[PDB]
């Protein structure tokens, strides 16, 4: 397993996806820019990091 940042508890195999590189619950997928929590992969991805396809086009 690998721990899920957002929740703080441990996915295991339980909404476990990679968005960009890290594990992720899919109601879990928190933005390193702003830090929104996200649905699935349905973002901008960058080089191992996500960030929210809203927050980084106006960013
Ligand atoms: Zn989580
Ligand atoms: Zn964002």
């Amino acid at each position: 397993a690998e721990k899920c940042s957002r929740c703080g508890d441990s996915v295991y195999a339980a909404e476990k996806v990679i968005g960009a590189g890290k594990p992720w619950h899919k109601n879990c997928f928190r933005c390193a820019k702003c830090g929104k929590s996200l649905e699935s992969t349905t973002l901008t991805e960058k080089e191992g990091e996500i960030y929210c396809k809203g927050c980084y086009a106006k960013n």
